[PDB]
């Protein structure tokens, strides 16, 4: 209903990364659900994102190589990661297990976006960042 | 003190995806590079592979992916292997490929604040220029 955040991801990053992150976010009083937003190989990413944005104040995608390869049909994936509906907005994409070269091939525009990187940032740091935004902290 | 300029240790999953194009680029920049025999399969000995590569290669490097660290279950002290020195050869510039900060923190915490390359922030050509600068004293 009044969910704070949803996490779009690929099936491969669900238990490896998304679940601990969702639990860590729950520890900071952040309502987050992800089970229904796993991206299957034949699923439509746009449909999933708009559905989640209807019921969630904020959104984010876990960008891994699997993610961009799964939905082969997506040309303009760069626009999706900042999609906004009602007073809900998609924020802070998470570059998870992806290469700069891969991003350059599929969506070059994605390179110049505000994002988080799990190679340089831990789950706790990433959760604190998302919690800073969602909880209107230092503002 | 060897014939080959560089060898690349990697996991089986990054061989054709990453190590192959990177080695191809390195050869385009005049660096004798071989990686084909240094794939780390499950149950393999990382130390044995690294020492073997250092026998015939001036320099070495490891492609750190989550897969790579998962391979060697017997590897407790992985921090030392990525700077191992044998004869007059040294292991240089680890390449963080498809890894998490948490994953690295779990297996070898000392590596987290060590000089490395990141395939998420740097392209293959970008990474090869750094590698070739060091190996060829440019």
């Amino acid at each position: 209903s009044e969910y704070d955040l949803f996490i779009s991801h690929a099936s491969e990053d669900k238990e490896d990364f998304v679940r601990p992150l969702a639990e860590t976010l729950q520890q900071l009083g952040v309502n987050v659900w992800y089970d229904e937003f796993t991206l299957k190989v034949g699923d439509s990413l746009r449909q999933k994102i708009d559905s989640g944005l209807r019921n969630s104040k904020y959104g984010t995608v876990v960008l891994s190589t699997d993610f961009i390869k799964k939905d082969w049909t997506n040309y303009e994936l760069d626009g999706l990661v900042a999609r906004e509906m009602n007073g809900h907005k998609m924020i802070l994409p998470i570059w998870h297990k992806i290469t700069k070269n891969d991003v350059l091939d599929y969506s070059p525009n994605l390179a110049d976006k505000v994002a988080l990187n799990t190679s340089v940032n831990s789950i706790e740091e990433i959760a604190h960042q998302l919690a800073d935004v969602i909880l209107n902290r230092h503002h």
